[PDB]
């Protein structure tokens, strides 16, 4: 019989047993597991996405992205269990190591050392070489996206909004605070640089344990940035490629920036010259991932002999961006495919 979890289907045996609840989103469950087959403890997430379109796009991108990376600082798939038809496929259940809390968990019961934000940022940007090198756009780094265990290793996870970087999208995005102001101003979103913002959103977080910029709405979302970063300058608002969204930032108060060592008196001030550069407004001005892997406050773990690079820029081999729903459903039937006995 099909194991039951809060009365909800997990139809994941013989090879899956003894599930336990983890937590759940906007269309899934998640819970831990047993790989009978394997003998190892695991992550099952049923996903059920066939009625939105936007569910889907996320399912597609995170199975075809995972599939392709392999990186210690990044979760990957196992396992992919769905029905032997389209018609029967209703849900899809990804089956992932098993990770022991994720970042936002953490924060919430514990405040993090000067050595624990220093290791977690560490591996977060070496995680994040990885997928820039693959020429990818994670899109949605935030702490519920950072995966950790025990031995207080980290994994990125959650690829569901990734992109091919190239210099009005319909998608489903749970917040906004860790998004940079180029896409909050919907302006040549598709750069690297947007990946750094929400890393300095995470360091600032971990700092304090508060995230630096909860935006109550999309406005007020700005307003938060703004109010912190204090009124752009000229340079600013010349690297704003919509005339729209710069003539909106005309008719706002000036605002003065507040000093870094005033929101964190408490911090390492090297941590803080780190923050600055990922938290500039002008994302051609914000530091890389090469270079703030290099920065002093990482030095102790710097090791670019120890920060592989993947193989090659990973591609699409087709676009998804506004394909409808039955489309992207049989696309992820033939991506799946290959976990099904008798796959071609
Ligand atoms: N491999 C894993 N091991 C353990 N827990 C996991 C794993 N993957 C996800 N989780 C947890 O499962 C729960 C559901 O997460 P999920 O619904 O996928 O959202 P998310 O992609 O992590 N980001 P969010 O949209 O803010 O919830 C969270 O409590 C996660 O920490
Ligand atoms: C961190 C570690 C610890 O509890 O870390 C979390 C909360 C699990 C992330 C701990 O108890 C000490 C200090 C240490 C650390 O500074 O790691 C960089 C390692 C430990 C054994």
């Amino acid at each position: 019989g099909p194991e039951m979890v809060r009365g909800q289907v997990f139809d994941v045996g013989p090879r899956y047993t003894n599930l336990s609840y983890i937590g759940e989103g906007a269309y899934g469950m998640v819970c831990s597991a047993y790989d009978n087959v394997n003998k190892v403890r695991v992550a099952i997430k049923k996903i059920s996405p066939f009625e939105h379109q936007t569910y889907c796009q996320r399912t597609l991108r995170e199975i075809k992205i995972l599939l392709r990376f392999r990186h210690e600082n990044i979760i990957g798939i196992n396992d992919i269990i769905r029905a032997p038809t389209i018609e029967q496929m209703k849900d899809v259940y990804i089956v992932q190591d098993l990770m022991e809390t994720d970042l936002y968990k953490l924060l919430k019961t514990q405040h993090l050392s000067n050595d624990h934000i220093c290791y977690f940022l560490y591996q977060i940007l070496r995680g994040l070489k990885y997928i820039h090198s693959a020429n990818v756009l994670h899109r949605d780094l935030k702490p519920s996206n950072l995966l950790l265990n025990t031995t207080c290793d980290l994994k990125i996870c959650d690829f569901g909004l990734a992109r091919v970087a190239d210099p009005f999208l319909t998608e489903y995005v749970a917040t906004r605070w860790y998004r940079a102001p180029e896409i909050m101003l919907n302006s040549k979103g598709y750069t690297k640089s947007i990946d750094i913002w929400s890393v300095g959103c995470i360091l600032a977080e971990m700092l304090s344990n508060r995230p630096i910029f909860p935006g109550k709405h999309y406005l007020d979302q700005l307003n938060h940035i703004l109010g912190i970063l204090g009124s752009p300058s000229q340079e600013d608002l010349n690297c704003i490629i919509n005339l729209k969204a710069r003539n909106y930032l005309l008719s706002l108060p000036h605002k003065n920036k507040v000093p870094w060592n005033r929101l964190f008196p408490n911090a390492d001030s090297k941590a803080l010259d780190l923050l600055d550069k990922m938290l500039t407004f002008n994302p051609h001005k914000r530091i890389e991932v090469e270079q703030a892997l290099a920065h002093p406050y990482l030095e102790q773990y710097y090791d670019p002999s120890d920060e592989p690079i993947a193989e090659a820029p990973f591609k699409f081999d087709m676009e998804l961006d506004d394909l409808p729903k039955e489309k992207l459903k049989e696309l992820i039937f033939e991506e799946t495919a290959r976990f099904q006995p008798g796959y071609r």
